[PDB]
């Protein structure tokens, strides 16, 4: 259903959609505007990368991530969800670390062409499914804005390897893996001169 943790099944790390809204209607990442999907009274199933923040760095298998809202940031809406799925008791004052983070709740992570000037790991073409990443920890920070913002650090912890590496680009080769594009979009353009 919508609140789903952990991954889709059938939907591989390595799969790529071209728009939102393909990412939404295959449930990895169910809001086709908001960077995140959460509950409030639960945790964060996903989110996307798409620059936003430059604080934010992006490092593959670890990357910072900067809250929503809002003035001063609260630890409400999705900036909580997001914080209940640190192994740790919620804390909205100084923020939390996961000693063993491993067993936070999992998010679903896509990264979007728009964040690749702040990333190199962000496609060069639509959206791509990069696996389960967890909170590791989080705090608030006075931002550029000069209100405070809530910052998170994830990392992550997927049995698939990472689309990136070489045994993550043998298993896209080999799944057959391609840019998915909605029915008649190409065609579409080409017949548009
Ligand atoms: O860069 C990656 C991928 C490779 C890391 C996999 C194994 C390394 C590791 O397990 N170290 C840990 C250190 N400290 C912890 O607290 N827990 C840990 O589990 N991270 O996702």
């Amino acid at each position: 259903p919508s609140n789903h943790y952990g991954p889709i099944p059938g939907i591989p790390v390595g799969t790529m959609w071209r728009f939102r809204v393909q990412v939404s209607e295959s449930g990895v990442h169910r809001p086709h505007v908001a960077g995140i999907h959460g509950r409030s009274n639960d945790g964060a199933y996903s989110l996307v990368l798409a620059g936003g923040y430059e604080d934010d760095v992006d490092h593959g298998n670890f990357f910072t991530y900067t809250g929503s809202g809002g003035c001063d940031q609260k630890l409400t809406n999705t900036n909580r969800a997001l914080a209940l799925n640190c192994f740790a008791p919620i804390n909205d004052q100084e923020g939390a670390e996961a000693k063993d983070w491993r067993s936070g709740k999992p998010v679903r992570v896509v990264r979007n062409v728009k964040g690749g000037k702040n990333s190199k790991y962000a496609p060069a073409e639509g959206n791509r499914y990069d696996g389960i990443y967890k909170v590791v920890k989080y705090w608030p920070e006075k931002g550029k804005s000069g209100f405070l913002v809530w910052r998170y650090l994830l990392r992550r912890d997927d049995d698939e390897p990472g689309p990136w590496t070489k045994e993550g680009k043998d298993r896209i080769k080999k799944l057959g893996l391609t840019m998915q594009y909605p029915e008649g979009y190409l065609e579409a353009l080409a017949n548009a001169h």
